[PDB]
Formats: C-alpha cells, sequence, structure tokens
C-alpha cells in the first residue's frame, strides 16, 4: 500500500534526523497523489523540527507551510500534532507566526492546547512587546484555554517592563485565583514590583471603605479586587507566618478561605469517574457500597504509606502508632478507616494479624483488591466522609495531574494530614493550618505573597510582606 510505504520510508527519516529526505518524499508524496494521514503529517512536523536559524532554511519555514497545508486538508490533529507544532514553533522563534498557526486552528474549529499558545507568549514577552502578549492571552481566554504559572509570569514580567500597574493588578490576582503560591523566580518578580518606581507611584489616599469590604464579602475572602490601595513607598520583607497565621513583620492575621460544599460534591462525582476508568467498574463499586454502610470517620489513613514513609521495609509499628494517634485526637475516639492492600493484610507477626482483622471486624479497615490503586480508595473516602487525609504522599504521580490546579489543592489544605518523626518526641501528626496558604490581599491593601515549595515542613516557607509604609 502506497500510504503503508511512505510511513516505512518516513518512520526511517526522523529516526536519522533527516529532513531534506523528508522534504523530498512529502513532494514525492504529492506528485504521486498520495493523501497524507495524521501520522505522515506528525512525523514530518517532528522532523522539521530539529532544523535551527543567513535567512531561514527550508526545514523550518517549509514546517509551517506542511501544518497550514494539514488544517487546510481537514486530517483532525491528535496530541502528537500540537506537540510538534510547538516546537517548531519554539525552535523557529517567531511569536508572530507562533500565533498565526493558533488563529488558523480557531479559523477551522480545532481546540488550540496550552503549549500551542506558549511560543507565540514567550516570544512576544523576550521581545517586550506587551500589546501582543495581551493578544495572545485574550485569544486564550476567549478559547477557555487557562494559563498556569510561567505564562501568568510572562505577563506579569511584560507588565513591569510597559510600567503597566493595572495589568500587574490583575495579573497578580490572576496568580492568587489560579496558582495560590508562587515559584521562586515569580516571587523574586513580586519583590521587584513592590520594590519599583511605579509601584511607590501607584496608589490613592482615599477609597469607599464600604465598597472594599462589600467585595471582600463577594470573593470568598482574602481579597478584594478594587486596585492599588494607599499610597508612597511599600515595605516589602521576607518573612514567615507564624503556626497561626499571623505575619512575623506586621502581626496580620492571614485568613481562612472556606471551600463551597457544592464544588466538593463536583470533586466526588469526578473522583468517582476517573476512578472509574482506571479501576475495574466492580471493584470500585464494591468499595463505594461498603463505603455506604460504614463510618462515620473522622479520619482516613493510606496504610500503605505510613508503612512505608522513612522506612527501609513496611513498618506495622508506624502504621499501628498513627492509627492509635488519630484515634486519640477524634473528640469521639472513632478508629480511623485503614485503606491497605489484600495484599498486605496478608503481617506474619500473629498479634499484629489479629490486630489488622480487629480493625476489619470493627468497620475500620477495606483491604482493597489485587491489581487496584489504593489512590482512588483513600481519596474518595476522605472526600465522601468529609474528614482529614492522613498521608505523606508526595502527590508527584500522573494520577494526581488528572484531580485539577485549582479545587484540589485547597481540598489537600484543608484534609491532609502528615506525620513527622523525631529522636526526641516520636511520632507527630501536622495537622491543616488555621489559614489559607495563598496570596491574600487585605482591606486596607496589604499584600502577603507565599512561596510555593516541594515540603513546608522539611523547608520553612518564605512570604512577602508588602505593606504601605505611609
Ligand atoms: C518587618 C518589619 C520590620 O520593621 C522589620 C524590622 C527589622 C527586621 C525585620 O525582619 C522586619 C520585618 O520583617
Ligand atoms: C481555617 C480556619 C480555621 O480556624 C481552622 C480551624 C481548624 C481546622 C481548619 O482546617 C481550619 C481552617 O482551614
Ligand atoms: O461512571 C461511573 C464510574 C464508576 C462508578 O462506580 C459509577 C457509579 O457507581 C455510578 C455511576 C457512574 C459510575
Ligand atoms: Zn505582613
Amino acid at each position: 500500500s502506497p500510504e503503508a510505504l511512505l510511513k516505512q520510508k518516513l518512520d526511517m527519516c526522523s529516526k536519522k534526523g533527516d529532513v531534506l529526505e523528508a522534504l523530498r518524499l512529502y513532494d514525492e508524496a504529492r506528485r504521486n497523489g498520495v493523501q497524507l494521514s495524521q501520522y505522515h503529517y506528525n512525523v514530518l512536523l517532528y522532523v522539521c523540527s530539529l532544523a535551527e536559524a543567513s535567512s531561514p532554511n527550508p526545514g523550518l519555514s517549509r514546517g509551517f507551510d506542511i501544518f497550514k497545508q494539514m488544517i487546510v486538508d481537514k486530517v483532525v490533529p491528535n496530541e502528537a500534532t500540537f506537540t510538534n507544532g510547538a516546537r517548531l514553533a519554539v525552535a523557529k522563534d517567531d511569536p508572530e507566526m507562533a500565533f498565526d498557526m493558533v488563529k488558523q486552528m480557531k479559523a477551522f474549529g480545532i481546540q488550540p492546547r496550552l503549549r500551542s499558545y506558549g511560543p507565540a507568549l514567550f516570544g512576544f514577552c523576550r521581545k517586550g512587546d506587551a500589546d501582543k502578549a495581551y493578544e495572545v492571552d485574550a485569544h486564550m481566554v476567549e478559547s477557555e484555554v487557562v494559563p498556569e504559572e510561567p505564562e501568568l509570569a510572562a505577563l506579569l514580567k511584560v507588565s513591569m517592563d510597559t510600567k503597566n500597574a493595572d495589568k500587574v493588578y490583575k495579573t497578580l490576582q490572576r496568580l492568587r485565583d489560579l496558582v495560590r503560591q508562587v515559584s521562586k523566580s515569580t516571587f523574586d518578580m513580586i519583590e521587584e514590583w513592590f520594590k519599583s518606581e511605579v509601584a511607590t507611584k501607584t496608589g490613592v489616599k482615599k477609597w469607599d471603605v464600604k465598597k472594599i469590604r462589600d467585595a471582600v464579602v463577594s470573593g470568598g475572602g482574602g481579597w478584594h479586587g478594587q486596585g492599588w490601595l494607599g499610597t508612597g513607598k511599600w515595605n516589602v520583607k521576607r518573612t514567615e507566618m507564624d503556626e497561626n497565621g499571623v505575619c512575623k513583620c506586621c502581626k496580620e492575621k492571614l485568613v481562612c478561605i472556606d471551600i463551597n460544599p457544592v464544588e466538593t460534591e463536583t470533586f466526588a462525582a469526578s473522583l468517582t469517574r476517573l476512578a472509574c476508568e482506571r479501576e475495574v467498574k466492580a471493584n470500585f463499586n464494591q468499595f463505594q457500597e461498603w463505603l455506604e454502610r460504614h463510618g462515620p470517620f473522622d479520619a482516613v489513613i493510606d496504610g500503605a504509606n505510613m508503612g512505608l514513609v522513612n522506612q527501609r521495609s513496611f513498618s506495622f509499628f508506624q502504621l499501628n502508632n498513627t492509627v492509635q494517634r488519630c484515634q486519640q485526637i477524634s473528640p469521639s475516639k472513632r478508629l480511623p478507616l485503614v485503606i491497605l492492600h489484600k495484599s498486605r493484610v496478608n503481617a506474619t507477626y500473629p498479634k499484629n494479624r489479629a490486630l489488622l482483622e480487629k480493625w476489619k471486624n470493627a468497620g475500620a479497615l477495606y483491604a482493597t483488591p489485587p491489581g487496584s490503586n489504593d489512590d482512588w480508595y483513600w481519596l474518595y473516602a476522605a472526600v465522601s466522609c468529609k474528614c482529614l487525609l492522613v498521608t505523606n504522599d508526595e502527590m508527584r504521580d500522573h494520577l494526581f495531574q488528572l484531580l485539577g490546579n485549582s479545587f484540589f489543592p485547597r481540598w489537600k489544605e484543608k484534609h491532609q494530614v502528615r506525620i513527622s518523626v523525631t529522636r526526641e518526641d516520636g511520632l507527630k501528626l501536622n495537622m491543616p493550618p488555621p489559614y489559607s496558604i495563598v496570596i491574600q490581599e487585605s482591606e486596607d491593601g496589604t499584600w502577603h505573597v507565599p512561596m510555593s515549595v516541594e515540603d513546608d515542613l522539611q523547608t520553612s516557607r518564605q512570604w512577602l510582606c508588602a505593606k504601605r509604609s505611609k
């Protein structure tokens, strides 16, 4: 088959980096009247990405012609298409041509992905072209493609470069809303903003206190969204919050922001849906039915994690110590729900085995079936029982990326208990903080900005306190 032949010869070109043979074989196929499918086009886009930048080489600038033709042909793009299209646009380094690709996708009814907007946005950011960056941003907005931190930080940086205090403000609110805690680089960038001449010079001496007060009630708390307040130089300090969310520097008590229980039942349904896709339906169903018949619970334990975190092998001591300590902080002394592999319940010291059976008899242990991923079980139990989740799982794994970066991090902060162990004292339960670890804007315009960290028990979390000295 002549379509199946072109595949064999194109498969050779990508595994050699042979761009000129692919551009010859593309033209030969058009001579032969051979129609190119998804796979043919994706391989040519990838192969063209290997060319670098005298004037444009015929690998890159031909790559966009192949892209434009693929769209005209109405060959539906898959995820490899968007990726290769993006890395072609990255290697070219022409932001205006990157953005032209996205416009073509829009005109032909194709949803662009986040990585499609990157080369454009980041290109216009490097060149200091704020108006083009903002066009790209508005196009993302209308396409319903949600920016993550890198895109937001570029918009912030370009807004700082063009003295656009209004856009800095709006982008800072978008970081709060979407990201919550900022990477090191963004954090440094926000510090720079607050120390800058433009920030010193933008503000108001007098504003309507009630209009602010109503906005605070309106937004859920911890921000108002009405613009910069106060005047004069900002006092900008790197500081920390104490255990109660009091700023060490200015003594403001940070706010604790509620979760809307409607978002929670939505999240619960999404977990069920995501889990049923990956587990054997009847296994996850069986767990749901068992859970409806048991409880109430004050806490759910990731049994594998409590047995294995900081251990060379499974410590029943550590699991048992953790069960006992959760029971002890339960106002009515409920046993926590231990989720553990059936593999692990069957361990080899008889009194430990009998305790695992007693917890199961007490309605406080569920042995997950062989093949299952425990994570879905302990997630679904904690969410549905509206209780604490005791786990030190870092949650890097692909699974957790499916849960989203808005609701689930907020839920996690309110529900997650982690264990820490010292020589001196043994095992400690680290409880959810009595405040929200998020960018906050106070009623008089004081800002607290949390840096993001891998582990906030290992490393003490840096915050920025930006307060008007007048
Ligand atoms: C916040 C305010 C302040 O005046 C001050 C002074 C000395 C040392 C500090 O850390 C701070 C501070 O964090
Ligand atoms: C926010 C505020 C608060 O006082 C509190 C107290 C106990 C447990 C919590 O999770 C919270 C909270 O999230
Ligand atoms: O779509 C579903 C996946 C798993 C599951 O347990 C389930 C369910 O229990 C009820 C309706 C839908 C689903
Ligand atoms: Zn402060």
